[PDB]
Parts: C-alpha cells; sequence; structure tokens
C-alpha cells in the first residue's frame, strides 16, 4: 500500500510496484524504536532479506554484530573484511566466567544473576540449594582470581578471569565437607571443566571482537544436546551485548537469528535477557533484529509474557511465509486481517507482510544484482 | 480447630479500630484452659503473669540447606533493617553472611541441631568482616559497614549482638523500620518455636500485625501468610489481630490471603 521515508534504504517493492523506502532510525510517531523482527518457516527468504538490511546498513556506516547458527553470514563477512567468530573452535571461545561491563552496581554481582540463567541451561534441574551453593562457589571462584565486587571489567585481562575449571574444581573440594550441597553440583559441572562439552568454555575468551562487522558463528552445535545449544547461544549473545556497552557507537545493529534456540520454558530468564536488550539498545540508538522460525516457542505460557514483548514491540516487523501452527499464532498476536492471513498463506518466497510502526503492507523482496556477490 | 467442610484452618483474623485486645485475650485464656504471642503493647504482660507462665521481653542463628534458606529470611530481616539497600549491597551482604558463617565454622551441610547459640557468629562479626571488606570493596560496602555499625556496636546493637508473651514494647517509639525489623525477627524465632518441637494445637497470636507491613518489603508479609499456611500443617493456629495496609497493591498479593473477628471499624473490609 506504500511506505517510503523520504530516505534510507529500499526494503522492496509495493503491490503496485512502488519502491518502499525504510529509514529504521527515525523516531517520531509510530517509530518509537528501531527494532526488528523478521519471522518465517524456514526457505521462506528470512537470513536473505536479514542480509540484504544489513549490507544496505553498514553500507551507511551501521557496525553490524550476527550471531549465526546456520552459518548464512560467513561469507559475506568475508567480503566485507569482517571478524568471522568460530565459536565452537579453540580460537573463537567465549569465556561464560569473564564479567561483562553493566547509581552505583557491582559488575560482579550483576554477572552472577547472569550465571544463574547461563547455568539453569546447562544444568536443567538444580534445585534451589545448589543455586546458592553455585553463586557462592562463584564469587569465591572470583575472589580467588583477584577479581572482586568493586573491580572494573575494562581493566582486567581476559586470562585473569576464572573459567568453569576453577568453579568446578573448587565445587570438588568444598563436597568433601559438604557431600550433600555439593556433591551432585561438582560432578555436572566436570562435563563443562574436563569433559565432552570443555572445548567450549574451558579457558579464557579468545578474541577481541574489535570491527564493524562481527558475527558469533554457532553452527557446529546444530546437532549438540539442547542445554549445550541454549547455553552457547545465550553465552554469546551476552559477549555480543557486551560490545555494544563497552564501546558505545550508535546505529549498532544487533543480530539474532534462528532465536527460538534461545527459548527454554524452563528458564525463560534468557528471554527476558534478550527482551531487556531489545529495550536497553535503544538508548545505545542501536537496533536489535530478531529473526526466527518456531515462532508458537516464544508464545509458551512459561516464555510468553517475555517472547510476546521480544516480537511486537519492535517497530519494523517482516513477516514471510508460515507454518501452519506459527501463522494462527501470528494472526492473534499482531491482530492481522483476513485479507493479511490469507495474503501469508499463499505468500511466495521473498514476499509478505511488511510492518513499519502501524503501517502494514504487503511487499516482495529484491536484492539488486551488484549486491548479489555478497 | 475443627476440620472438613468449610473448616479448612484454625486461623483467627481479629480487625477493628473497640477492643480487640480485651476479646482476644479472654478467647486467649479460653482455648489456652484446655491445654505464644508477639505483643508490642504489652497487652498480655499482666494476663500471662496471672497465668504465671513465661513472660520475656540473635537474627544470625540458623536436600536442602538450612543455612541457605535461613539466609533469605535473613534477607529480608536485612530489607527491614536497611531500607534504602541496593541489589548490589543486598548481594555484597548474602555473601558476607556465608563467609561470616565459614568461619564460625557452619557450612551447607551442617546440622544446625548442634550448634550452642554461643557458636554462631553474631551481627558484630558480619560487621567486622564488612568493615574489612569495604576496605578494598568501598563501592560495595562502605556504606553497609557503617549502617550495621549501628546492629553491631551502636543503638541497636543490644538486640542482637550475642547469642540469643514475647514483649516488643519497648520499641514503641523507635524507628519503624527497627522495630519493623525486630518485629520479623521475633516472628521468626518463635515460629521456630513452633516447626522444632510439634506440640500440636498451638497458637501464635500476632498483635498489630500491620507493624510487619512494608510496601517497599511486603517479604515480611509473604512470611505471615507462610507461617498461617504451615501451621495448619503442624495442626494449629495462627491470629492475626490488627487496626488497607494489608490490601496495598505492593502487599495485597499477600495480605490478602492473610486477612482471609470485626469489631468497630471498614470500607475495604464491607
Ligand atoms: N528475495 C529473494 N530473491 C532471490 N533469492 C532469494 C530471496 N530470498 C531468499 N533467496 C534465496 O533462497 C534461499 C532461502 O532463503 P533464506 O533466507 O536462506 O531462507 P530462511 O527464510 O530459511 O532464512 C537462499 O539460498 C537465498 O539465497
Ligand atoms: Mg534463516
Amino acid at each position: 500500500s506504500g511506505i517510503n521515508d523520504g530516505s534510507g534504504i529500499v526494503l522492496g517493492k509495493d503491490r503496485d510496484g512502488g519502491l518502499v523506502l525504510v529509514d529504521i532510525w527515525k523516531r517520531g510517531g509510530d517509530r518509537t524504536n528501531s527494532n526488528w523482527t523478521i519471522l518465517a518457516k524456514p526457505g521462506a527468504g528470512k537470513s536473505f532479506t536479514a542480509k540484504m538490511l544489513l549490507l544496505r546498513e553498514y553500507m551507511q556506516g551501521s557496525r553490524v554484530i550476527i550471531i549465526d547458527p546456520e552459518r548464512e553470514y560467513k561469507e559475506m563477512c568475508r567480503k566485507l573484511g569482517g571478524v568471522w567468530i568460530n565459536c565452537t573452535g579453540g580460537e573463537g571461545k567465549i569465556n561464560p566466567l569473564q564479567v561483562r561491563l553493566r547509581v552505583f552496581q557491582s559488575p560482579l554481582a550483576l554477572h552472577i544473576q547472569t550465571l544463574r540463567t547461563f547455568f539453569s541451561l546447562y544444568l536443567r534441574d538444580l534445585t534451589d540449594t545448589e543455586k546458592a551453593a553455585l553463586e557462592d562457589a562463584l564469587v569465591e571462584v572470583y575472589k580467588e582470581a583477584g577479581i572482586t565486587w568493586d573491580t572494573d571489567p575494562r581493566g582486567v585481562p581476559n586470562d585473569k578471569w576464572p573459567t568453569v575449571k576453577e568453579l568446578y574444581e573448587y565445587c570438588v573440594k568444598k563436597a568433601e565437607e559438604n557431600p550433600e550441597t555439593y556433591g551432585r553440583l561438582s560432578v555436572l559441572l566436570k562435563r563443562a571443566a574436563e569433559g565432552a562439552d570443555s572445548y567450549l568454555w574451558a579457558g579464557p575468551t579468545a578474541v577481541e571482537a574489535d570491527s564493524d562487522f562481527i558475527v558469533f558463528d554457532v553452527h557446529d552445535l546444530q546437532n549438540a544436546e539442547d542445554q549445550v545449544k541454549r547455553a552457547q547461544y545465550f553465552n554469546v549473545l551476552s559477549f555480543a551485548w557486551n560490545i555494544l556497552e563497552r564501546d558505545r557507537r550508535e546505529r549498532t545493529v544487533l543480530v539474532v537469528d534462528e532465536a527460538w534456540m534461545l527459548v527454554d520454558p524452563q528458564t525463560p530468564q534468557a528471554i527476558a535477557f534478550l527482551r531487556d536488550t531489545s529495550k536497553r539498545i535503544r538508548k545505545y540508538n542501536g537496533s536489535l533484529i530478531v529473526i526466527s522460525q518456531n515462532v508458537i516457542d516464544f508464545l509458551a505460557p512459561e516464555v510468553q509474557r517475555y517472547g510476546q514483548a521480544l516480537l511486537d514491540n519492535p517497530t519494523y516487523k517482516l513477516l514471510l511465509a508460515q507454518g501452519e501452527k506459527d501463522l494462527e499464532a501470528i494472526t492473534t498476536l499482531m491482530n492481522l486481517s483476513e485479507a493479511e492471513h490469507d495474503l501469508l498463506v499463499n505468500a511466495k518466497r521473498g514476499e509478505g507482510l511488511f510492518v513499519a510502526g502501524t503501517q502494514r503492507i504487503h511487499i516482495k523482496i529484491e536484492a539488486a544484482p551488484y549486491e548479489m556477490q555478497y
């Protein structure tokens, strides 16, 4: 039906053949944030459209950060000289116990809660006594490394942080006097310290991640256990978010792809973390783009308080062809008309509904031939 | 004392502007003759003595870790006493608790049934701990120490800084946070009495309960409701007597379940 801001980027075409031109940095009326939700079944053109939009923003000066479970952004990253991070290779190790930047608030306390979320995703049946023994072992393992409550993360070198190894070893030592509080905790933690999952976390953060185009590839976890997927994705999202605070460049775009992977009904704090990120990022004048299939996953009773805001709050939305369950979930959530329902029903590749504030239109996405090399 | 049908619990709620203390004490002597009161107004001192029972005028005294949950009740006692505590300061305090305990040689796996009231650490050692921590962590510990001073070796230290009708009246004109705090503590110690000796059919009166209402720490109230549900689980009776404080938006979730005899009043209870 037509959406043309004076300037910005061209996203695709009208139903009448007119260019849809959108400036996602606008503020005013129904443009309250710069955030996107991109929802569709596999193969509908989600990653492609994202790549086109990111390319066009990057060209204008946006730094771009991407979490990439499908390995869809590697090539584009090469073409732009970006930093490509192999989060499963030793060279891409991201230490979860590396405290992340935030009247006065203790960086350490903040990061201990983050870890509650992190260790709940990875260890799913942790009792309340273990939770707090773990939070205690955490602070203690920090102390022994010379980091304390006032300590400023910005000044600490990557290798001074403790790892899950020290945490696991402290838990074993404690198990002696406390076999019942720590016993089962220590053993579960071994897997991450020395065992099958240690390649991910048992060492210092390997990378700086200073570039205007970063991608965290987590592709090598596609066949790993769910809890490993989820715990690594959350660690990576937390590391990635820290980059915006660490050096608050404006118009940064943070892209979390296949975001459904983060959903854990028993630990909705991970999606809350995502929800909070979309809120905070407005302050830094950036953009959170959430890309996903499996929409209903967000809308589950345990996570829906969080998921629902995550997906419906963003000023810009792109809905392409949907899975049957997902389409009914979306039609209800975003009050799609009947026309808008059917549009997405027979929607062809790269075609669907584009939302900007309260403006919703039929759109067909298409990239210029000179861009295709990306 | 009944059960079944419409008789689910043995709780009471006496509300009014009216003689709730009279009525309460009479029926108390009454249920008694067939055989634990928090009294901030000395309304049972004389009666308690006429019964010749016992009248008396350490919060740090404590699979599931006895320590790990006494740590939570503790975080409430402390939110009540220190009103402007930051999340960081709260966490700092909690950790301090754990460490002060470790130095007293009590851990996560320790049976609290084996520690003399003397072996427990007190608020003094928590203060000394924090003062020490505050040298390297002033941002996180400085104010927490400056604030714990009056409770360790200052104007409140008499209340807690030693190894441990419950008369509260001596704090009737103190700061409301202090009185709210002690009320909370005594309430803890009493509930402990009645979760240590399962002498059934016990009544625990909470006189003027609104004193334990802090819109910013509705936890003390949550604890009230908890005690009210638990006591049934030990075949007993909680009695809350009070003169809207319980129905306020931030406490109501607790105070509605809690508050559900009516004397002179009103609009809210109608
Ligand atoms: N608008 C488009 N024009 C041309 N090719 C497209 C378009 N959208 C997607 N494709 C291609 O079709 C395939 C599916 O798109 P993709 O974004 O990977 O799907 P998904 O929705 O699963 O992320 C990709 O190989 C991509 O190159
Ligand atoms: Mg995709």
